[PDB]
């Protein structure tokens, strides 16, 4: 993807850059504001990051792992807010964007994951269309950092339990996401993946958990048929495994006509939707067995299952209601990302933990959460992974 005298001269192109830690400025979840500090060193100088960049969206490839960044990040910030939910990039000064850091693996690293990449729609996105918007889209006061939530996705919260860096290739198209960047279809993220990975140092892919939730977007979006979406998930598949993958988080994916939006849309839409995802759903399970059949590390989660539960008997799964969203949106109307909107009377009374959805499509970091560690419990903390 890249010729190896590339990549020696990208790497020997050695410099340092600074660190944007960010975090929610509320103790409550109900609030998506966020604001960030430059990281520091416990003297008060300026933390840095020596390294190299690289981009085909700029990545920074440093040697300092994301432990040591985040603990930076901690004591910088020093806050005792339990929701601080801190993230961070690289910058060089107040006019770059946000960049994704990569910590370079050790060469003698042991045959166990070390790293999460994501790969999807908005369900798993944190934030990769946020630069693109120029920070105003999804509005920063009432969607969380880029990320289409009032906190965390599900993939977060999966590499948090584990202590793992997460690598996002992840985005959507409910939003408008596309007003903003082309090749966001499951291909372009593969591809972007193998090429970002070459110019990484000692990177096993043997040592990373791949996830991959897709196909809502091209049924809800695009009115892509069944076939080209089948034949789209198998490829994705296909080319990670010949390209060293072996560990695997799969899903099935949720009926997506139980979310708000679907109250403005006809009978007629709904049915072809719901269809299109219950025939999605057997060959999801198909290509997990034929993968778990060839000696591949598998977990494969019944989301659509979940979901039925949830929205049917909400009080059961710790939530008082399943059917609106929890900001007052009452319309399907993309320009509302733009905006800052109210909590409903019932989600402020409640708090937005105790709401299955955040606006008119997406769940709530709470439904994130719930949904995460029923994977784990599932999977027995990832059993047929190496931790
Ligand atoms: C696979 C992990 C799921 C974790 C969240 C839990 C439940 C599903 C939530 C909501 C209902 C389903 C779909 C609508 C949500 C997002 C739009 C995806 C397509 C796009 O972005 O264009
Ligand atoms: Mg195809």
């Amino acid at each position: 993807m890249v010729s190896a005298a590339e990549v020696v001269s990208a790497q020997e192109n050695q410099t340092y850059t600074y660190v944007r830690c960010w975090y929610r400025t509320s103790h409550s979840k109900d609030d998506a504001a966020t604001d960030w500090k430059w990281a520091k060193n416990q003297d008060g100088s300026d933390f840095t990051i020596d390294g190299y960049w690289w981009s085909s969206k700029n990545m920074f490839y440093t040697n300092t792992s994301q432990n040591v960044i985040r603990q930076r990040c901690e004591e910088t910030l020093d806050l005792a807010n339990e929701n601080a939910d801190i993230t961070f990039f690289a910058a060089d000064n107040r006019y770059s964007y946000n960049h994704t850091i990569w910590s370079n693996d050790a060469a003698m690293q042991p045959d166990q994951i070390n790293k999460v990449v994501a790969l999807g729609d908005s369900l798993s996105d944190t934030g990769n269309i946020f630069n693109a918007s120029q920070w105003r889209f999804p509005n920063p006061n009432s969607w969380f950092l880029g990320h289409f939530s009032n906190g965390f996705v599900w993939t977060e919260y999966v590499a948090k339990a584990k202590n793992l860096p997460l690598y996002n290739w992840a985005v959507g198209g409910a939003a408008g996401e596309n007003q903003y960047i082309a090749l966001t279809g499951v291909g372009e993220q593969v591809s972007s993946y193998l090429t970002y990975t070459k110019l990484a140092k000692n990177y096993n892919p043997a040592n990373t958990l791949f996830t991959l939730e897709f196909g809502l977007n091209d049924f809800m979006n695009y009115n892509r048929s069944v076939p080209e979406v089948k034949a789209d998930y198998a490829e994705a598949l296909i080319r990670l495994t010949d390209a060293g993958a072996k560990n695997f988080m799969l899903m099935t994916l949720p009926d997506a006509t139980k979310a708000p939006q679907f109250k403005y849309s006809t009978q007629e839409e709904i049915e072809t939707i719901r269809a299109k995802v219950l025939k999605m759903n057997e060959f999801i399970k198909a290509q997990a067995m034929y993968y778990k059949a060839q000696g591949y590390n598998i977990a494969l989660f019944d989301t659509h299952a979940l979901f039925e539960k949830l929205t049917s008997a909400p009080e059961e799964h710790g939530f008082v209601n399943a059917s609106d969203p929890c900001l007052d949106i009452n319309r399907s109307s993309s320009v509302d990302y733009m905006y800052t909107h109210s909590l409903r009377s019932e989600c402020a009374a409640s708090g937005a933990d105790k709401f299955v959805f955040w606006d008119v499509t997406h769940p709530t970091t709470a439904t994130h959460r719930y949904v995460a560690e029923k994977m784990l419990e599932s999977s027995n903390n990832l059993e047929e992974f190496r931790f």
